[PDB]
């Protein structure tokens, strides 16, 4: 709420970092390397962002990313399609979302209906090379399915602020070259903290 | 031109990385650490961004960062205040800009008049803790001055896509904990490349 904009801003940051591989490029530089061809990027303008959860944080993510020329589509079981239209998000059924997205970001609570929302089945419905963000709750994205998608190239990269266990005991995801991550920094701004 | 958006998008990524230290957090995580207090961030909303150079790239930066609630001010000796007003940037004299800015980004050519535009003299006029981006041309920001400002804390962080020498022979800046960097990735998208 107070921290809605902090979360939204981190999520936008992560989307940009996935598009241009800034964290990996920084590490490359700090290891004394100059690897231009290796970190060839993607432009956000004209790409489709899928937003799962169209509450406050999801809406703020949407309007920011609209300024980059992203097409914003999304899903929410409560919010009406005419309401979401009013902040620029085209609502569709979940099955329609997967195959259109170049980027997917999650903004839901952790519920039975949202645990493993992204899983082996839904990654198989995505465009090859999809990039995924989770700055919401650990477990919305099934961690084993994500790892398998990254290993096959079905998923070209992921950004994670949250994990099923924190700090994460399993290291496979964190350690993957196409994964960027933070130690649950979503609310961690001076402004969010000091009301 | 074709690559204007690619550059503007990298710039905005770098601003978000400075605000939340995403590259440093990723490196922390990959080294098996979980360092939440270390990577306490700043919210962009309400902060002032100074844009030096209000051509196509600077303007695209401005409208993206306006969506985050940044106040956008800037300087350009050639663009008229009425043109810049049309994309939401308050033009001011250079001497007025420095003290106001939480973030400064440069979007000029490399000319005698822009070489060391940010130097010991102009860092001294900045707000303590200013964060600086250069995704334009190596040398606009004086590299020794930038290093001195980082070491004193006058500058809280810097994002560099470009360097006076490429790759940079001097390593002090790259190696600093508060410097994020890329090997000149501004135009390196599939879209900029493949017209
Ligand atoms: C299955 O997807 C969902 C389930 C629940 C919510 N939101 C709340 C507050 O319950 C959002 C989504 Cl997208
Ligand atoms: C004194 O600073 C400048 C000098 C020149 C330019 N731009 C061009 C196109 O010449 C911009 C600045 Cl900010």
């Amino acid at each position: 709420n107070g921290n809605s904009l902090s979360a939204a801003e981190l999520t936008c940051g992560m989307i940009m970092c996935l598009a241009r591989q800034i964290p990996q490029a920084t590490a490359s530089m700090k290891d004394g390397k100059w690897e231009r061809k290796k970190f060839m990027g993607t432009e956000l303008n004209g790409k489709t962002l899928g937003i799962l959860g169209l509450g406050r944080i999801g809406r703020e993510v949407a309007t920011r990313m609209q300024s980059f020329g992203m097409k914003t589509i999304g899903y929410d079981p409560i919010i009406s399609p005419e309401v979401s239209a009013s902040f620029g998000v085209q609502q569709l059924p979940l099955e329609e979302i997967w195959p259109l997205c170049d980027f997917i970001t999650v903004h839901t609570p952790l519920l039975p209906s949202t645990t493993g929302l992204l899983n082996d089945n839904t990654f198989a419905q995505c465009k090859k090379g999809v990039r995924v963000v989770n700055c919401a709750r650990g477990g919305i994205v099934d961690e084993g399915a994500l790892l398998r998608a990254l290993q096959s190239g079905q998923c070209a990269g992921a950004a994670l602020d949250v994990f099923t266990e924190e700090p994460p005991r399993d290291r496979a995801l964190v350690d993957h070259e196409n994964v960027i991550s933070c130690p649950h920094l979503g609310a961690s701004t001076k402004e969010a903290q000091s009301r």
